[PDB]
Parts: structure tokens; sequence; C-alpha cells
């Protein structure tokens, strides 16, 4: 994973990307298609393009490059936000508090019980299943950080 | 990992939690500590709490309950935001376009090339390493969705 400064570096350079997203998107796809021409075959609209000049002249290529970099930017930003909260929690619970995954299972059990007890009208079988799944995602994401850190959990 | 309706159900019950985060948190920790007393042994600052009534009386147990559920809610919500960004892309790239991970590697390297080419002062060695790592996280996250969707990338 990335450190906090590395995430900020990603954000900073993406701001440059978004300041000229059309130019960046064009250049990315041109680099892809010239370096790896087989990738062109995936694109009905593009697969006839043979030269960088032809690629730069394609309005369809330019708008697709923007679509790609817009989508990737959002994924990167949202990953960064999740990481910024997950990472410190995994770090402290692995290295200072030394909390095994089974104990995260136990608190998940308690959360499910408390929610069912307090809010049965908002916690029927499907909603309880949803929360059970969500808490498992959380535990798994912590466990993956534990493994990176070397903590048995 | 959850459907859209399941995420809605999670966020709906979480809104109920947020109407009294401290009460919910207190109740979760007391459930945990009463059911699994070894978990209370991890909290050196709660060594004075032995009985259920003592737990109920503790200002700091309740405050810690707030800390725990505030953190968990942020992580759950941010996971949901990231999932929702990954979802449309993994759907199409697995099931319609059928883009191998090797082609995602190619476009990742193309992005790094373009950023180096365009911004060498800003996008030096460390920032390039950051972006390289971030794009690997992206590819691995899509690869995990591919396997859930039955697509060998
Ligand atoms: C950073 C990686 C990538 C991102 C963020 C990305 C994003 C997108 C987006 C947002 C769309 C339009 C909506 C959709 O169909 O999902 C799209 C379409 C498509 N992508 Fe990707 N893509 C990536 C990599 C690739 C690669 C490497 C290839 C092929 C070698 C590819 C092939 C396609 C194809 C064929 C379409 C449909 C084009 C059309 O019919 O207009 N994608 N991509
Ligand atoms: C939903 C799961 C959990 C969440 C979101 C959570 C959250 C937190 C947060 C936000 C802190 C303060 C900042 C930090 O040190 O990271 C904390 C501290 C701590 N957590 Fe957790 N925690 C969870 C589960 C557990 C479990 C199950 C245990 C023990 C069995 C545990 C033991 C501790 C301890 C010992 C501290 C330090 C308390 C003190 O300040 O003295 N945590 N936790
Ligand atoms: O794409
Ligand atoms: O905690």
């Amino acid at each position: 994973g990335l450190s906090d400064g590395e995430w900020q570096q990603v954000l900073n350079v993406w701001g440059k990307v978004e300041a000229d997203i059309a130019g960046h998107g064009q250049e990315v796809l041109i680099r892809l298609f010239t370096g790896h021409p087989e990738t062109l075959e995936k694109f009905d609209k593009f697969k006839h393009l043979k030269t960088e000049a032809e690629m730069k002249a394609s309005e369809d290529l330019k708008k697709h490059g923007t679509v790609v970099l817009t989508a990737l930017g959002g994924i990167l930003k949202k990953k960064g936000h999740h990481e910024a909260e997950l990472k410190p929690l995994a770090q402290s619970h692995a290295t200072k508090h030394k909390i095994p995954i089974k104990y995260l299972e136990f608190i998940s059990d308690a959360i499910i019980h408390v929610l069912h007890s307090k809010h049965p009208g908002d916690f029927g079988a499907d909603a309880q299943g949803a929360m059970t799944k969500a808490l498992e995602l959380f535990r798994n994401d912590i466990a993956a950080k534990y493994k990176e850190l070397g903590f048995q959990g």
C-alpha cells in the first residue's frame, strides 16, 4: 500500500491531469495503442487507426481518453479516502493493541445483536444479512493489512 | 459484495446508530465485554471495570463506544463509496469488453509514461512510485471483482 504522503502525491498529480484532461487522455491512449497495438482491436471505433497523427486527429479517441481518466480518478480518490481511515486503525490494532481477527468477529457479533435488538423494523433478515456482509468486508480489509504488517491476527 | 439495496439497508440502520452513537457504542462494548471477558483484558484503561454495573457507570467506556462506532461508520461508508465506483467498471470490463489484467497493466504503464513525460519535475521518483502502487491497487481491486464475476482476466 501507499503511505499518507504517497496518496497526496497521487492526488496532486491527478489535479494536473484534470487541468488538461483531454490532452492527458489522448496521450495515454496513444501510448497504449502504439506500445501495444493489439489493444486497438478492442475498440470498434479505433481499430483502423495506424499512426499517432491519425490518433491525435480522432475526436472519438479524445473523448474516450477523458472518459477513462475521469473514471480512474474517481476510483483512486475513493480508494484513498477509504485507506486514510482503514490504515491507521489496522496499524494501531496490529502493533499497539494487538487485537486478533477473532476479537473483531466478537465485536461484529455484538454490533449485529445490538442493531437487531434496538431496530428490528430496520433490521429484518435481509438487512441483517447486509450488515453481516459489510462487517465481514471490514474484517477482511483489516486482516489484509495485518498480513502486510506481519501480524498473525 | 453487497447489492445496492443491501448497501441502502446498511446505511439506513447506520442512520439509526447516528441518532445516539454513544448509547449504541456503550451497548456494543458491554455486550462484547460480558460475552467475551478476555476482550476487556485488552483495555488497560478499563482494568477498574469488572461488573456489568461498573461498565454501565463508566464515563470512558461510553466515550470509547462513540470512538469505535464513529470510526466504523466512516470506514463502512467509505468502503461503500469505493465499491460503487469500482462496480460499473468491473461489470463492463469483465462481462462486455473482456479486458485482461495484462491490458490493465499496459494502460497503467502508459499512464506512468505520460505523467513522466509531461510532468518530470512534479512527477519524480517518489511520486512515480506512489502512482505505480496506486495503479497496482486499482488493478488488484478490479481483478478481485473479475473473479467474483466469473471472469478469468
Ligand atoms: C485505467 C483503466 C481503464 C479505465 C478506468 C477504463 C474506463 C472505461 C470507461 C469508463 C468506459 C465506458 C463505460 C464502460 O463501458 O464501462 C470504458 C469503455 C471501454 N473500455 Fe475501458 N477502461 C480502462 C481500461 C481499458 C483497457 C486497457 C481496454 C482495452 C485494451 C479497455 C476497453 C474498453 C472498451 C472496448 C470500451 C468500450 C468502448 C466503446 O464501445 O465506446 N478499457 N472504459
Ligand atoms: C469495529 C471494530 C473496532 C473499531 C472500529 C475500533 C476503533 C478504535 C479506535 C478509533 C481507537 C482509537 C484510535 C486507535 O488507537 O486506533 C481504538 C482504540 C483501541 N481499541 Fe479498538 N476498535 C475496534 C475493535 C477493537 C476490539 C475488538 C478490541 C479489543 C478486544 C479493541 C481494542 C482497542 C484498544 C485496547 C484501544 C485503546 C484504548 C485506549 O485508548 O486505551 N478494538 N479502537
Ligand atoms: O477504456
Ligand atoms: O476499540
